[PDB]
């Protein structure tokens, strides 16, 4: 076969082999500077776990010298190891997202709590947030408490503020698998005498979470998202492997009561991104065997839909997002009775395409992610007449954006002038596979050649990460590189 089909075959063998007997693809998260700095400040303040704090310190120094992250995470590390204002500006430099205002408050309060700058001079209600992802309520309350105590106004804190932090005192792994949220809550809780009896036991577990490199990961892992994406890729191969069945079973038995899926085992918060991948996978690999879970996932998505036709990530009434809306459109299009909601979602996508053919950055920091999501919805949903033309013109502009920004090596990076990486290129490939058939030396041809070239001798891919959280801060789940390249090659072959 062609070099691309051979590449696809070697990668599929590797992804199949990585799926365990429990049907899950392990997907641990790498250490991150931000959480390792917060863990270091917490353990230092409590004079606890000397061995762990020594390793955290060495991890932070090594990482700053060899692989420094964005300016905000660097300023955080420097504050705990020891300009805050300019680092925050460069970190949120052109962060064009509906959460920018909240991120400015969050990030500045983090830095102030670590003694690098003053606390924001804002009304205490600024830390109020409507219910969204479960752990966000806890994070904002933690920051409010830290600011209240940090500025000398502890009496400001109300019992409803403390109550939101109680999950951080539970034994074992972090609530919702989110180490950042627990660390912020514990930094706040250590200021409360009536909560300190529970603090000692949890610092022991926090300290035990360190990874081999001495750091602390953002989250425990992303095995639900990764397993679902990998099953989708494998189910798109000409002859899908047998393992797709235990993978579908592993996902289905983890569904939440609302019918959706969280990003890892034990995450009770469902989200649209995870659910759409599981739904797409189950629809292809086990539509009868898991008919009930499929129906429950569709119901989950429809219950989240916003009145504007778009879909949020976590909760109805939070701002719709383009990538989530395109994903839900594609996932819901397999039933002809949801046509009205699918059409309204695709129209939302078209309405929000930018004048240069792009869409948005949100949970991915490359522009190609939202392009690939949008192009699949624009070209995957059936449509005719006026609506077909409108969607085809929008898809054409998106694919033209890809062609206009393709790097010389055939790949794409996080931004137009960034070096290529396999994940960003994988997303572009999925979109381009909906354009005209590949030709010698054309954009899709060259992107496939790039991916062929970047394959490791062990058949895998090592990529710069693209996932962000809290946005726009990158975190690294290495298992995703192989999975998304395979999804790209399955789409394109
Ligand atoms: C699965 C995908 C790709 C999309 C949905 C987001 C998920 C479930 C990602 C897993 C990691 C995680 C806890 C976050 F990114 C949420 O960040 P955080 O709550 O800090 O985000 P902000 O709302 O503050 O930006
Ligand atoms: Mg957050
Ligand atoms: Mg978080």
């Amino acid at each position: 076969a062609t070099a691309v089909v051979r590449c696809r075959t070697r990668l599929a063998r590797r992804v199949v082999a990585a799926v365990g007997p429990d049907g899950l693809l392990p997907a641990p998260c790498e250490s991150r500077v931000l959480e390792s700095a917060l863990a270091l400040a917490l353990l230092t303040e409590e004079r606890a776990e000397a061995d762990a704090t020594a390793r955290l310190t060495a991890y932070l120094r090594t990482t700053l010298r060899t692989a420094p992250p964005d300016p905000f995470q660097c300023a955080v590390a420097r504050a705990v190891l020891g300009d805050a204002g300019t680092a925050l500006d460069a970190g949120l430099d052109g962060f064009d997202h509906f959460t920018a205002g909240r991120k400015r408050l969050m990030f500045r309060t983090v830095l102030a709590a670590l003694g690098a700058t003053g606390f924001p001079a804002v009304p205490w209600e600024a830390y109020d947030t409507r219910p969204q992802q479960s752990w966000l309520h806890m994070e904002m309350k933690a920051l409010k408490v830290l600011a209240a105590h940090g500025t000398g106004h502890p009496d400001v804190v109300r019992d409803e503020d403390w109550r939101a932090l109680l999950p951080a005192l539970e034994p074992g792994p972090a609530w919702e698998c989110n180490n950042l949220a627990q660390l912020l809550a514990l930094l706040a809780l250590r200021h409360s005498p009536r909560h300190r009896p529970a603090l000692g036991d949890v610092l022991k577990h926090v300290a035990g979470r360190l990874r081999p490199d001495g750091g602390m990961p953002f989250i425990d892992g992303m095995t639900v998202f990764t397993t679902a994406a990998a099953g989708l890729a494998l189910s798109l191969l000409p002859a899908p492997p047998a393992c797709v069945t235990p993978m579908a079973d592993a996902l289905a038995l983890r569904r939440n009561p609302d019918g959706g899926y969280g990003f890892h085992s034990g995450v009770a918060q469902s989200d649209v991104a995870d659910t759409c991948y599981v739904l797409e996978f189950l629809r292809r690999a086990a539509p009868d065997r898991h008919r009930t879970a499929v129906a429950e996932a569709e119901g989950y998505l429809l219950a989240l839909r916003n009145p504007d036709g778009g879909f949020p990530t976590f909760a109805r009434g939070t701002s719709s997002e383009i990538a989530m809306t395109a994903a839900a459109a594609s996932a819901l299009a397999h039933d002809p009775d949801r046509r009205e909601e699918v059409d309204e979602a695709v129209r939302y996508v078209v309405r929000h395409q930018r004048p240069d053919g792009t869409f948005e950055r949100s949970w991915s920091r490359n522009a190609t992610n939202a392009v690939f999501r949008a192009v699949l919805a624009l070209t995957g949903v059936a449509a005719h007449g006026e609506e077909r033309r409108s969607r085809a013109r929008a898809a054409e502009r998106a694919l033209a954006h890809l062609a206009a920004t393709q790097n010389g090596d055939g790949g794409w990076g996080h931004a137009e002038a960034e070096p290529s990486d396999p994940i960003s290129t994988a997303y572009a490939v999925i979109a381009l596979a909906r354009g005209p058939r590949a030709r010698p030396g054309g954009p899709l041809d060259r992107a496939l050649a790039y991916l062929v070239e970047r394959q490791h001798p062990d058949g895998g891919y090592r990529s710069r990460p693209d996932q962000a959280g809290p946005r726009p801060l990158l975190y690294d789940v290495p298992a995703l590189a192989d999975v998304f390249v395979l999804l790209a090659l399955a789409h394109a072959t």
